[PDB]
């Protein structure tokens, strides 16, 4: 073990939960889903048509990821020195905005059905992080030939979590298997099989590209159900708290630019494709929360000031940054 290099001991949340509403946050982490294959930000195709039919959702056309791989990026989405300071290599050992949150009192469970936080929950007690990727923790696993756990079985049981921290503030990360290829096809169940024919086989390069593509954008619904029954969960518990939901994927996807597929390249050559990712945020009515004008300039390096924010915590080592939420309110 070596030492915690600390970035916001200054931290401070303004406001405590038993003098408003306490506030209730799902961060929902993307898996290679492109920014141009979703149907706010131009796409043909309706991918999303679930969050289209919900109020308050803002979609965001112009973010960045930070990396092309998620042992790279996904440290850097929750990481107090940004982009252009990160060490994938010392990330593990920086205070990051889980340990802020957390040392101030917020709940945070963390889990995943795509791999594991990266670092990220480390020094949480290991308690608050739960692999979904397992049959006996996830109750979504039998519903495909495959025997993969779903994503939306990480919402089954999210009760006993509000209801064991009843009255705190609370952020529960949602780790996706989302759109991970090179099998596609086997990312949604049969009833999200909407754009056919589908490639079925391992070798990309190999299946006509039509098929490659509906495989995809089918993953795509996957995923836009996902975050809309995240919503619908979130609302269920809009009278006692303030809910939002906040989506980012990790990065993009090569499909076929170029003869590249999959992702990953080093950033000083991977293509646009990797990096141009989608970004939702929702939330209630009654949270007082405004959402940044859909085509700021953004980056990953919003992530950890809009989640400081969502709770109310001011840290100095954000303070000239650009979040996914304002910080002017209208009454
Ligand atoms: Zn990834």
């Amino acid at each position: 073990p070596k030492d915690t290099i600390y970035h916001a001991k200054d931290a401070v949340q303004a406001t405590k939960p038993d003098m408003r509403k306490p506030r209730l946050v799902v961060f929902v982490v993307g898996e290679t889903a492109r920014a141009d294959h979703v149907s706010f930000n131009g796409y043909e195709r309706d991918t999303f048509p679930q969050l289209a039919k919900i109020d308050g959702v803002t979609n965001f056309s112009n973010v960045t990821s930070c990396g092309t791989s998620t042992a790279y990026s996904v440290p850097c989405m929750f990481s107090y020195l940004g982009a252009d300071e990160y060490d994938v290599d010392t990330a593990k050992y920086q205070e990051n905005v889980l340990d802020t949150l957390d040392r101030l009192g917020v709940s945070i469970l963390w889990r995943d059905n795509n791999s594991d936080s990266k670092g990220v929950m480390d020094k949480l007690p290991k308690a608050q992080f739960a692999d979904y990727k397992s049959a006996t923790n996830n109750a979504i696993c039998n519903t495909n030939p495959y025997n993969e756990c779903r994503d939306v079985g990480m919402l089954v049981g999210l009760d006993d979590f509000v209801a064991a921290n009843n009255g705190k503030d609370m952020l529960i990360m949602l780790h996706q298997m989302g759109n991970h290829g090179p099998a596609y096809f086997k990312r949604y169940d049969e009833k999200f099989a909407k754009f056919t024919p589908v490639c079925e086989g391992n070798e990309l390069a190999k299946c006509e590209h039509q098929s490659l593509i509906n495989a995809y954008d089918n993953a795509l619904l996957a995923t836009d159900d996902f975050i809309a029954q995240s919503i619908q969960w979130l609302q269920t518990h809009s009278n006692a708290y303030d809910v939002s939901m906040l989506y980012v994927s990790d990065h993009g996807e090569s499909l076929g630019e170029n003869g590249v597929y999959l992702h990953g390249m080093p950033n000083a050559f991977a293509p646009k494709e990797q990096r141009s990712v989608p970004a939702f945020f929702w939330t209630d009515k009654q949270t007082g929360i405004t959402p940044m004008a859909t085509d700021t300039v953004l980056t990953h390096d919003a992530i950890t000031p809009t989640l400081l924010k969502l709770f109310d915590v001011t840290a100095d080592k954000v303070k000239d940054r650009t979040a996914f939420i304002r910080l002017e309110h209208h009454h």
